DNA sequence: GCGACACTAAAAC
DNA sequence: AGTTTTAGTGTCGC
């Protein structure tokens, strides 16, 4: 009935199917990893601009919530949250020299302003886009809203029980604790250590994530989960690594800028999840109809 | 089969 | 130790 699977950091990722069993919406069973990515592809080279070294660059995604391994295949809920986190890595540059320095796309050489994180949805079988929507915690006594482009710093990624932990943070104290995994306070930063070029002083805001954290994530409302033969659709979803460059032939999607101008996010690397199957609801997917 | 509202159980504090 | 918060899902009404 559960089926168990020891995750990276000691905790456990426990795999049940609501069809047959209910088990409460604050349990620590509904935490549990989901699909592992893949890469998809690399796409713009990007290199350091005095040494013209090449940046490696690799995303570390991890599904936290949302998915369960049911017979071979990964299985969501249209209703229901799923979170997606992401960093990235540069094998090559450690993180305080990495922020001194400064970075061009090599396409002929843009400037590099900041690198972000964005994901997608997708129909794993033709490529059409599927969207996203998120709540915040008061879910219809707040906002909803799309997932954004979350402008990062190198970082490793946080541990399952790490982001298990730090889901329903308000108390002050605990928001302390985890202040130093998820954000880098560039207003704490030694100024006179940065050149005006430093790829620092390029990020949008003070307030800089370590981790792109997608929580309380849904399909849009408006899926079709099955296709017309009543086989179910397979659904992927997708993290984009970017280079954010001013626009003053290679994949890249506009983005609203700071200073009001219409931005680039550069495609520098793409992942996705294994096909995903998605169940709406109907009431024959919860164990409530048996 | 959707948005809204309701109920409820464990986490958060 | 009690009260509030959060999120899976049951239900209503178009």
């Amino acid at each position: 009935v559960i089926l168990t699977q020891l995750n990276e950091d000691g905790t456990t990722s426990n795999y049940f199917d609501k069809r047959k069993l209910k088990i409460a919406p604050r349990s620590t069973l509904q935490f549990k990893v989901g699909p592992p990515f893949e890469l998809v592809r690399d796409y713009c080279p990007v290199v350091e601009s005095h040494t013209g070294r090449t940046l490696d660059l690799r995303i570390i995604p991890r599904i936290d919530r949302g998915f369960d391994h049911i017979d071979e295949e990964w299985v969501g809920y249209k209703r229901n949250y799923f979170t997606l986190v992401s960093t990235f890595e540069t094998a090559n540059c450690d993180l305080d020299t990495f922020l001194k320095s400064s970075f061009d796309l090599l396409v002929g050489r843009l400037r590099v302003q900041y690198f972000a994180i964005k994901i997608k949805a997708k129909n794993d079988d033709d490529d059409t886009e599927i969207n996203l929507v998120q709540h915040t915690a008061k879910r219809d006594k707040g906002p909803q809203f799309c997932p954004s482009v979350c402008p990062l710093v190198p970082s490793p990624l946080p541990k399952h029980q790490t982001i298990r932990e730090a889901s329903n943070v308000r108390n002050i104290t605990k928001m302390k604790k985890y202040d130093s995994t998820f954000y880098l306070h560039r207003d704490h930063v030694n100024y006179e250590e940065y050149g005006v070029d430093s790829l620092l002083f390029s990020y949008p805001e003070d307030s800089i994530q370590k981790v792109a954290r997608y929580e309380r994530v849904q399909f849009a409302s408006s899926i079709s989960v099955k296709k017309p033969s009543q086989q179910n659709k397979h659904f992927s979803l997708h993290v984009i690594l970017g280079a954010v460059v001013d626009p003053d032939g290679i994949p890249y999607d506009e983005l609203a800028l700071k200073n009001g101008s219409k931005g680039m996010f550069v495609y520098l690397q793409e992942m996705k999840t294994p096909p995903l199957i998605i169940r709406g609801r109907s009431p024959s997917n919860y164990a409530s109809s048996q």
